[PDB]
């Protein structure tokens, strides 16, 4: 049943558009109860953590389906059904990010005249190459 | 002003991206924690932290520049900003995108994606009622 092969429907492409969702609204409520929190407002910054906990849940469920149902990694199209197959996800999108797309918004940036901006994006981009060196010696563990 | 550069799009797909990222190491940890590499478990938990900080980073620059929610379109600057973009996405979520999903996944022959979406639905309607009460009481001082 939870089996069922997703591949080339529209709810394969839902599961992914809804994955992306709950995992910016767990971002953005876990910022915004850091400006409750600076104000003030512990109700409110309590419940925006509670209500951010629930879309973890949304989202962890989204890849449930999305693995059980024979899909891909939103963020890599790399497939994750085993540990090393999620660490060679992870190690795909941060090795985008540290060659090709965090250097470009850097360059991007200091042409616009953002140069605080360039300086963020050139500190994640070796940031990410960092990541993807850690990860590769995991793996190189598991295998 | 960031508004209608490149890099306020840039800004907005990085902030996905790393929102992506962490939501995706946090569930592999879950697989490394069962498996028992508690090593490569930590690992995951250490680096997922790492893209909470690029993601909020990114919202500050956003917000600094007075671009909108990546979520939403709606301006985050103030709490009660925040608390409106908190609802606008919650109501768009239950009132169109989780029934249409709900809709679709019936259509396609997949009842438990659907019942799936429709509980999700449900729930992301209790949101946008809790931050109505906040909002209220935010606006009401
Ligand atoms: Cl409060
Ligand atoms: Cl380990
Ligand atoms: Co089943
Ligand atoms: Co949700
Ligand atoms: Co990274
Ligand atoms: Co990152
Ligand atoms: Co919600």
């Amino acid at each position: 049943g939870h089996m069922k092969d997703l591949k080339g429907t529209k709810t394969a492409e839902n599961l992914k558009q809804g994955f992306i969702g709950e995992s910016m609204a767990n971002r953005r409520y876990l910022y915004f109860a850091k400006r409750a929190d600076e104000e003030g407002y512990p109700e409110i910054a309590g419940l925006l953590r509670s209500i951010a906990e629930g879309e973890t849940a949304h989202a962890f469920g989204h890849l449930d389906f999305i693995r059980q149902g024979g899909l891909t990694d939103p963020a890599t199209d790399k497939p994750i059904g085993t540990l090393e197959q999620m660490i060679e996800s992870a190690i795909a999108g941060e090795t985008y990010e540290w060659t090709q797309m965090y250097p470009g918004f850097a360059k991007v940036a200091r042409e616009e005249g953002f140069p605080e901006v360039a300086e963020w994006f050139e500190t994640l981009a070796r940031a990410e190459k960092s990541h993807a060196e850690k990860f590769q010696n995991v793996l190189k563990q598991l295998k």
